[PDB]
């Protein structure tokens, strides 16, 4: 069997987030900004959701990109 949903959403994607940048790290919008405001730009949940990802484009929307040599 395949899983329910391969997509990412809700909580389960914050903690990819979590998990692919570490300590490093990420945005849910594509621009950073300098302005934490509860309207952030659109950005992850457009691949991972509405759409599918890959890890390896997922760690695009991270602070800085992948730190394995």
């Amino acid at each position: 069997a395949y899983r329910p949903s391969e997509t990412l959403c809700g909580g389960e994607l914050v903690d990819t987030l979590q998990f692919v940048c570490g300590d490093r790290g990420f945005y849910f919008s594509r621009p950073a900004s300098r302005v934490s405001r509860r309207s952030p730009q659109r950005g992850i949940v457009e691949e991972c959701c509405f759409r599918s990802c890959d890890l390896a484009l997922l760690e695009t929307y991270c602070a800085t990109p992948a730190k394995s040599e």
